[PDB]
């Protein structure tokens, strides 16, 4: 069994490869096993079908950016502090894992999402726009933004990082708070 | 009466599309929604891609054509693009063929040449437009236009609500103080009529 449990891993990353590549509709479960040197049984013992594959894909990168969201707003981060930190963080999780930007792909696409797991991108506009109020309340961001706007854009935005942060920070934050922003955007994009 | 019947597909295939998606779309369900033969369908159109891609094609040509209308009114290359971007936002609230091209961007559908991929066209329909008025100083020459670009397609893929908020944003992080109240009141302007 052990061995079997092992393979989950393989698979995933096989099928993520391949998805995010070549795209979901037109990769097979025979393409998938063998990329990843597996059996069909193997395969088989983990997932029914390809879209059991979509759905672990799809249920990992939510976690992934819920996990990042949660832990950004545990150290004493203003919002917008988190919420900037966040854009970058998940920037580099997808330079760096096939999944995510296999996810993305899924998500991009029509590819359903089983519930009761919400669609990232409402999912992610969740985390933007309670990042934004509690910014405008905490001063960093002018009280007359319409942060639903921004939220719905910034989603779409981060799917240059930096220079995207600049005009929002030219555009939304007071000038008294604007240095400590466009430094930090300087300080994540030198970071990442 | 033909081209009618053809224009029924499309409009018929860009309603589902955009709907219920590209690739869970069948023919069948395209032909029911359009009151016509199977017949007819395969008469205009031998596949469903030949679909899409008319349905593309409307688009890329609405969005070239639109262009075109503004360049011819003696407004400012920033005007021009701000009348731009709401007019696309406008084209999008009324009918499905513009909804449904995005969805198929977005779906990952191939685009046939010489049509060029959506996406890339109103980025640089907007950058060269931003390029013209760093030149005309509506806009700062330290600007990212392509930074600029992305977010204002962004802003529109409400709607005029969102893009007029967004263009506030932009108005106070690239244009000179001097010239800010006229895009500012422009914007506003748009909204209410769009």
């Amino acid at each position: 069994q052990l061995r079997a449990e092992q393979t989950r891993a393989t698979i995933i990353g096989a099928a993520a490869d391949l998805f995010d590549r070549r795209g979901y509709e037109s990769t097979t479960l025979s393409e998938i096993v063998a990329h990843a040197g597996v059996t069909k049984g193997a395969l088989y013992f983990h997932f029914a079908a390809k879209e059991d594959l979509a759905h672990a894909i799809l249920e990992i990168q939510s976690r992934t950016s819920r996990r990042l969201a949660k832990d950004l707003d545990g150290r004493g981060y203003s919002s917008l502090e988190a919420l900037m930190r966040l854009t970058f963080g998940m920037a580099r999780l997808c330079v760096q894992g096939p999944v995510l930007r296999a996810g993305l792909r899924l998500a991009t696409a029509g590819v359903p999402v089983r519930p009761p797991l919400p669609h990232p991108f409402t999912e992610w506009r969740e985390i933007a726009t309670s990042r934004l109020l509690d910014a405008v309340r905490q001063s960093d961001v002018h009280q007359d933004i319409d942060v639903d706007s921004v939220a719905h854009t910034l989603v779409c935005s981060v799917v240059r990082l930096a220079e995207m942060w600049y005009i929002l920070i030219r555009g939304m934050v007071p000038v008294t708070r604007r240095a400590r922003y466009v430094t930090l955007a300087a300080r994540l994009e030198q970071e990442t």
